[PDB]
């Protein structure tokens, strides 16, 4: 089995997940990550903090529960007008997840995650794609999704 990952860093002991979706990413598979690496929802308070010490991703993270974009500055040009938990408001679809992870305190750290400690182990590649900064590679089990590598019995309806 494989898996792409897609992280943009934690910084202040914040990382934001993702999994090959990039706008198109569910709670399940992303959800699955931020707790990969021992972490938990993307509250209020982590987010907050993270957002204070410098630390975005101008993507639509999924927040507590909840499509957001970070904008702890009143210079809008990351998202669009609006600062703080920026709800999207465009066509249906998806968008990322952050996650607070216990793992690295309230600093900023972009060690080559790749770990993700969390999860079990499993022949799945958890690669996880630091945003535009780098890009590990691991082997283990979190998101159980093996019919997206060798499928069983292919779907068929319409005519």
């Amino acid at each position: 089995a494989q898996i792409d990952l897609n992280i943009t860093c934690r910084f202040a002991g914040v990382f934001h997940v993702e999994k090959n979706g990039r706008y198109s990413i569910s709670r399940t598979e992303a959800a699955d990550l931020c707790k990969a690496f021992n972490s938990t929802l993307p509250t209020m308070a982590q987010m907050e903090k993270a957002l204070s010490i410098g630390f975005e991703t101008c993507r639509y993270g999924f927040i507590e529960g909840h499509v957001v974009i970070p904008r702890i500055h009143p210079n809008s040009i990351c998202a669009a007008n609006n600062t703080g938990v920026y709800i999207l408001t465009s066509n249906t679809s998806q968008y990322d997840t952050y996650c607070f992870n216990a793992s690295a305190p309230p600093e900023e750290d972009c060690t080559s995650v790749t770990d993700l400690p969390n999860a079990f182990d499993g022949p799945i590649t958890i690669t996880i794609v630091n945003r535009d900064g780098t890009r590990y590679v691991q082997k283990g089990e979190y998101r159980t999704n093996p019919e997206d590598i060798y499928p069983s019995n292919p779907t068929d309806d319409d005519v």
